[PDB]
């Protein structure tokens, strides 16, 4: 009963994508700011009495999620970015997952 | 200068997908079974002189990522399925990651 939407035009999604760009020099993206497009772009809710979910994920979970596949993350959170990769939003009330899979032009 | 590729056609991708069936009782899925079916559909190699390369996600790297994403794992491997959900598969000769989503019938 918990579902994702585009923030931009209300429609329902059950998958996610993101395009970033990667620091010019050092090629290198920030795990801060790969969660906050997410959740620029994306958010939760439950139907109908219809209200907002919160987006539980935080941004030591994504650096925990990334570490497990194998991406290096530093202590300030930088990381060499790859051409594409994924993660989960995650959503509790009833949980719900929003896989999204981020392309970067590096 | 790694990359991976479909076993089936090897054609190269750079992103994958899975389509799977939660067991219809408890509506569970093994981590273990996700990992297989992953590896019988996706392999890596280097281009010329080329190679094979390695695949090193295991079983206990996918149950920590999902485990992060919000999901619970039992001690046995088996979760709750998701109608859709993401997870890296990693390889190392040089590092890539295949960002993979599946989507369950439930």
């Amino acid at each position: 009963s918990v579902s994702f939407y585009e923030i931009a035009n209300g429609n329902e999604v059950h998958t996610g994508s993101l395009n970033m760009t990667a620091n010019p020099t050092s090629h290198e993206l920030n795990v801060s700011a790969v969660l906050a497009a997410a959740k620029a772009k994306y958010a939760a809710h439950q139907l109908e009495n219809g209200a907002s979910v919160a987006v539980t994920t935080d941004v030591k979970d994504l650096t925990d999620q990334l570490t497990k596949a194998g991406i290096k993350v530093d202590p300030l959170g930088n990381f060499q970015a790859q051409a594409s990769f994924s993660f989960n939003l995650a959503a509790k009330s009833a949980t719900a997952t929003l896989p999204i899979t981020v392309s970067v032009a590096n």
